[PDB]
């Protein structure tokens, strides 16, 4: 479950937006980023993909390619270009606290699902994205 002191943009910017990484082209990113999540979390969190663009350019794809949700729910939008991701995987021998992962760059279009702000995030924003497509 998603800690309720974190709204579901929040959540979302938590897990998955680092603008300010710079170590993301070191094998040892993911081990290193997922810490500040699993914090949060019983066991290590499997699979997660971070984005590393400026927070505007990952907000701004809510008004991009509009495409229906995994769910059929809600609002999806796919990001006009590619752009830089991390996949991290846990290792097979990995058991919290001891949460290892391996390293993936890459770049992909994203598709993301965007909502109106809850009323604790930012008025500066006032449609953001909340997940990832899956």
């Amino acid at each position: 479950m998603r800690p309720p002191q974190f709204t579901r943009a929040q959540w979302f910017a938590i897990q998955h937006i680092d603008s300010d990484s710079s170590p993301s082209s070191s094998s040892r990113y993911c081990t290193i980023a997922m810490r500040a999540i699993n914090n949060y979390r019983w066991r290590c969190k499997p699979v997660n993909t971070f984005v590393h663009e400026p927070l505007v350019d990952v907000q701004n794809v809510c008004f991009q390619e509009k495409v229906t949700c995994k769910n059929g729910q809600g609002n999806c939008y796919r990001s006009r270009f590619r752009m830089h991701i991390t996949d991290c995987r846990l290792t097979n021998g990995s058991r919290y606290p001891n949460c290892r992962y391996r390293t993936r760059p890459g770049r992909r279009h994203i598709i993301v699902a965007c909502e109106n702000r809850d009323p604790r995030d930012s008025p500066r924003y006032p449609y953001v994205p909340v997940h990832f497509d899956a």
